[PDB]
């Protein structure tokens, strides 16, 4: 993981040590030039980069988009249509995505019965108990979703 | 789980009729009593990170990186800068705009630049090898003679 904050923070030292400036490559979905891959001095592997957890609840949310737009809408309902909502423990997203994801979510149009409800993540410091706050975000996901049907994601 | 995958099942949904909540948990995960009440459970290894957030991903971790080192009193001194250059596939707009503002709030201390090259035009017939080449070229003429490491 030549990604995670200590390692990355570890391989800038050594980088400015050396002293020359470095250039970090990314090249388009199907991979690097022949030429990129001949300069390479370093290389890191793509596969080791894994989708940080508060994106997941993001991804989420635009697939189901993305499935509802091409569902035929077919079936009716006396009572009511289905609704979907979508349960998350709502750790903290980066700088760069939260207004942006909201706004998303208000684009949603008004046909697609859908909302987001977060949870509060528990407190990950030293002296709280893990099985503890686990059963608590549980218990609050659960109370949200009250008598609806539950599918989890894991 | 693929769009139509996931499409059929919204239809089971919707012909059921009941409310359907999709739980997903911290971190760590599920809780025990969420595992015991779910009537499906599907993986999240199925969701893979979009090429195009690759890029938003590694400034943030060069940002990270960069901000933990300069808040420590004895780091070491030199004047190297950093340059991520990448391929610039298409973001959601959305997405675009939030990273942008998130680029533009990093300080001017922080030696760093993000370079973006023009994606070639992909689709039905597009000669891969070609927009690869021309990517790459554009790429190492942005970097010049700096230190290179790849990200594949």
């Amino acid at each position: 993981k030549p990604w995670d904050t200590p390692q990355l923070a570890a391989e800038l030292e050594r980088w400015k040590l050396d002293g020359r400036d470095v250039s970090l490559l990314i090249g388009g979905p199907e991979g690097l030039s022949p030429a990129c891959k001949a300069a390479a001095e370093q290389s890191w592997s793509l596969s080791a980069l894994t989708l940080p957890h508060p994106l997941v609840r993001v991804l989420v949310a635009e697939s189901l988009y993305r499935a509802w737009s091409i569902t035929t809408n077919h079936p009716y309902h006396r009572e009511g249509s289905m609704k979907l909502q979508l349960v998350a423990v709502g750790t903290k997203m980066p700088d760069w995505v939260q207004t942006g994801f909201t706004e998303y979510l208000r684009r949603f149009p008004k046909d697609m019965p859908f909302e987001l409800i977060e949870i509060p993540a528990g407190k990950r410091g030293k002296n709280a108990d893990i099985k503890r706050i686990l059963d608590k975000e549980g218990e609050q996901m659960l109370a949200a979703a009250g008598k609806n049907r539950i599918v989890t994601l894991d």
